[PDB]
């Protein structure tokens, strides 16, 4: 097929997909199949990037500003859950593995890392 341009990096954000999903489930979250949120689908790697440019997770957070941050991540207004799913499940989720120390990082990275690079030989 024409697709299949595997060999090297495959970007940031299936990086930083790759290596949260490592550790939500060696955590004990499962999510093979598939995250969602207010009954939608969701990017981690785009969430990661929307908490972080709004000042951190503590501004995002601390400002209750979710429903702006959400928003861009494309998530129904019309679910009365998705607002405190949202708030619960990041905080189940970026935030224990944001929490994570230098070793869960290296750790979990340099295993994906390697398996995406050495994935050729």
């Amino acid at each position: 097929g024409p697709l299949g341009s595997l060999g090297r990096r495959w970007g940031p954000n299936v990086q930083r997909l790759a290596c949260i999903k490592k550790h939500l489930r060696s955590q004990g979250i499962t999510m093979d199949e598939l995250p969602l949120i207010g009954g939608c689908e969701l990017d981690l790697a785009c969430f990661f990037r929307l908490i972080n440019e709004m000042g951190g997770m503590q501004q995002v957070t601390d400002l209750k500003k979710w429903n702006k941050l959400a928003d861009m991540l494309r998530i129904p207004k019309t679910a009365q859950d998705r607002l405190a799913k949202l708030q619960e499940a990041y905080c189940q989720y970026l935030l224990s593995y944001d929490s994570l120390s230098p070793e869960e990082h290296r750790r979990l990275e340099k295993e994906v890392l390697m398996e995406k690079e050495i994935l050729e030989k």
